[PDB]
This record gives structure tokens, sequence and C-alpha cells, in this order.
């Protein structure tokens, strides 16, 4: 079998992307963020506290024939930016793209942090990570592409993200018209649950490249782009009154500016992020200053290739018994 799926920015900056997902019988479609660095599938839902809700479409399981309570199973998610969720378990049918699975854990929310509630287009979150990290307990649940891997033609999974634009999730299956050039695998360890690799290096703009092993996780839940704080100074020494400001939270720099790209290495291949994908625009409407779109990894504790990086390339999710990570440029 095999799924494919529109994902679509929630807003102008690119700040996160929507997949419609089909819950329960008849179909219940929410729009969930897809998300690479986790691994619980949760939904706004009719036991959602109502002050925490706010625009979402909720998951109803009252009114779905195929929903069963899992019984005695709870969860509890905090994630990178400190935002958080809890509730319980529901299993039911979920569908994506086409793609289906029976007795998905479909995780329903008692509490959200305020984060989620004032994000109105966000229905719920799908982990793609691994299912090692599912925070269900008793019992630990599996994600909702570990349970459909047996179904799929291939063990895979790709990411086509767009930038200002809608892209595509597939399930099962490389779409050779998706990308150009070869795919350039690299190997993945699942030791912390996440999607980790390690980049071979990096560029400044028409700047030589620089050889240097960055360990990191492919993190399509994440916005930015994370690295090391050697790596950033380098970038933002090449834009003219680029900081670092506390206040701010993190580099900004003059909207004035015209940015250069960013090279990151896959083994021997180079994936180039142009300097327009970097601009995360005014700090606050009407500002002169900008938000970069490449910051500090140093206070996270691990360096995270977000939505900035991945949009710039074609990536498979290969979930065979030995897992890799491919990019291809597009
Ligand atoms: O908000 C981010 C999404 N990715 C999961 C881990 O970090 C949290």
């Amino acid at each position: 079998s095999t799924g494919s799926a529109t994902t679509t920015p929630i807003d102008s900056l690119d700040d996160a992307y929507i997949t419609p997902v089909q819950i329960g019988t008849p179909a219940q479609t929410l729009n969930l963020d897809f998300d690479t660095g986790s691994s619980d599938l949760w939904v706004f839902s009719s036991e959602t506290t109502a002050s925490e809700v706010d625009g979402q479409t909720i998951y109803t399981p009252s009114k779905s024939t195929t929903a069963k309570l899992l019984s005695g199973a709870t969860w509890s998610i905090s994630y990178g930016d400190g935002s958080s969720s809890s509730g319980d378990v529901y299993t039911d049918t979920v569908s994506v793209g086409g793609l289906t699975v029976t007795g998905q854990a479909v995780e329903s929310a008692k509490k959200v942090s305020s984060s989620f509630t004032e994000d109105s287009t966000i229905d719920g979150l799908l982990g793609l990570a691994f299912s090692t990290l599912n925070t269900v307990s008793p019992t630990q649940q599996k994600t909702f592409f570990d349970n459909a891997k047996a179904s799929l033609d291939s063990p895979v999974f790709t990411a086509d993200l767009g930038y200002h634009a809608p892209g595509t999730y597939n399930f099962g299956f490389i779409d050779t018209t998706a990308y150009t050039g070869s795919i350039t695998y690299t190997a993945v360890s699942t030791k912390q649950g996440f999607w980790e690799w390690t980049s071979t290096g990096y560029a400044v703009g028409s700047g030589t490249f620089k050889s240097t092993s960055i360990d990191g996780i492919a993190d399509t839940g994440t916005t930015l782009l994370y690295l090391p704080a050697t790596v950033v100074s380098a970038y933002w020494a090449q834009v003219s009154g680029a900081k670092s400001s506390s206040s701010v939270g993190g580099y900004v720099f003059p909207c004035s500016a015209t940015l250069p790209s960013f090279t990151f290495g896959v083994g021997s291949a180079r994936i180039v992020i142009p300097g327009d994908y970097i601009d995360f625009g005014p700090i606050s409407t009407g500002s002169s200053s900008c938000f970069g779109g490449i910051q500090s990894s140093a206070g996270i504790g691990i360096n995270i290739f977000g939505d900035v990086a991945l949009k710039a390339a074609f990536v498979v999710f290969n979930g065979a018994t030995t897992p890799t990570l491919g990019f291809a440029s597009k």
C-alpha cells in the first residue's frame, strides 16, 4: 500500500505545516502537524478543557463507530519549545492520503498549553520519530508509520516541504519525479529515538566548505535550523548589522540586508539553503529588525535540522531494519 498527502504552511512564514488526516468512522478530518521529532499522535478532542480550545477542529470519539477507549492508558508530552499536552487514549482507524491504519492509538488531549490553544490552525500532532519515544503509559504505543509499515510497498516515508507553498508527505514509495539529481543516503542512529544523523560540514554563501561532523536530528516539527554556536556565528558574521539579542531570543538582522545562502553536507553531497529561506521577517509588525532562520543550538542540547533546512531538499526517511536518511535537491 501507499499514501500521499499534501502538506500546507499554516502562515506566511512557513512556521509549521498541516496535513489533513482522517480519523474514525465516518471520517472526521483534522489538520495535523506531522512531526518527525516526536512519536505521539494526539488531537484536540471533545475531552479537551473547553477554555483551552479556540477554533480548532476536534475529534469526537463518541461519534465514531470504530473508536474504542484504550482503558487505563494516559499520555503526557512536552516539546522543545516548552509547549505541552496530556490526556487519555482511544484506538481508531486513521487514514493519511489514502493509506489506512486500523487500531491506531489516537491520544485525546484533556489539557493543552497556551501555545497550542492560540494556534487555531493546528488540530494536533502526528509523530513520526521512533516509537520508543511514545509517551503512552503503562503500555507504550506505535506511531502511524510503525503501524503502517507492514502494509507499505516500501518501509519509507518522504518529506517534500514547500517554501511559501504546499508540499507533500508520501508513504511507502519514493516519487522519482519530485527531485533532481540523485538521493544521497546517510546513516541514522536510533539510540535517542530520533532520526539522528551526522552532517559532513557547511559553507556560508560562496565561502569555502568547512569539513566538520555535525550530529543532529531531522525534525519536521521544528521551524528553524539550530546549529553549534561556532557555525551560527560564522554565518551571521557575513550579514552587516546582524547580532544575537537576548531580549528577542536569538539572532536578528536589519530587514534591509541580503542574506547569504547556507550549505550543509550530506556525505559528499551538498544541500544549499537559499538566503530567502533564512529570513523570518520583522520581529514585530512594522519592525526594521528581522528574525533569523539559523539559530544557536547551545541552549537546546541538540542540533536540529528543522523546516528551514528540510524544505530545501527532498528528504527520504528510510525505516528499514537499518534506518537511513536520504537527501536530494529539488
Ligand atoms: O516543537 C518541536 C517539534 N519536534 C518534536 C521535538 O521538539 C519539539
